[PDB]
């Protein structure tokens, strides 16, 4: 398996890259973000495994910055993996309402902290929260950048081909990506989970493939 790997992406804002072999799927990349406010560090998805999330907050702890918390776009593993051991060393942890029930029925440990609705500050005027309705899973949200303009769409974010479709809603995902494709049009840099960064053509794409993937169903 390679190694974590962390990018400066922009201006206070870092590209966090962890890896799990997934059955069916071989090594399955996954990136999220984090975001430095002043000397203060927020994790936008955890990496897969606890050992990795400790190996990044680590990265910049060790760099002078303090983490503030971690927000997890959706309930799968590639986003909360973490959240355990951050738990266990009193950082806070976020995750939607939907998000904490569907871990809690998975079995797995809940964040912290919880919010639910349509938009959420995490820090006011610098990370936003929003749910665009049931898509790749019934919980997915996106998060917000205003200064840089930069979305990260997590798992949401599907430009050539839907992905795991264990937990999705493909009757939902098109009413859902054309909601976040109006909103954020404006976006400079869109982070999916498992593709590369690209601009505001991957809310496009991923409408798109939404569409396409309804139609084969
Ligand atoms: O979103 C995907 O397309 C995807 C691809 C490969 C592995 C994935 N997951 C990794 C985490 C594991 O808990 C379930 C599958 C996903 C996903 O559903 O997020
Ligand atoms: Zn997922
Ligand atoms: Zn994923």
């Amino acid at each position: 398996l390679p190694d974590l790997k962390i990018e400066k992406l922009d201006e206070g804002v870092y590209v966090h890259t962890s890896f799990e072999e997934v059955n069916g799927w071989g090594v399955v990349p996954k990136h999220g973000l984090v975001v430095l406010v002043n000397a203060e560090a927020y994790l936008i998805d955890t990496p897969f495994t606890a050992k990795d999330t400790e190996k990044l907050v680590t990265w910049f702890v060790e760099r002078g910055y303090k983490i503030k918390g971690s927000i997890s776009s959706h309930f799968h593993s590639d986003s909360t993996g973490g959240i355990e051991w951050l738990n266990s060393r009193s950082i806070p942890t976020y995750a939607s309402e939907l998000t904490n029930e569907l871990l809690k029925k998975d079995g797995k440990v809940q964040a912290t902290n919880s919010f639910s609705g349509v938009n959420y500050w995490l820090v006011k005027n610098k990370i936003e929260v929003f749910y665009p309705g049931p898509g790749h899973t019934p919980d997915n949200v996106v998060v917000w950048l205003p200064e840089r303009k930069i979305l990260f769409g997590g798992c949401f974010i599907k430009p050539y081909g839907l992905g795991n479709l264990g937990d999705a809603n493909i009757e939902a995902w098109p009413k859902s990506a054309k909601l976040l494709k109006s909103k954020y049009g404006k976006a400079k840099l869109v982070v999916p989970s498992h593709s590369e960064v690209g601009d505001a053509s991957l809310l496009k794409l991923t409408l798109e493939q939404a569409v396409k993937g309804l139609n084969e169903s």
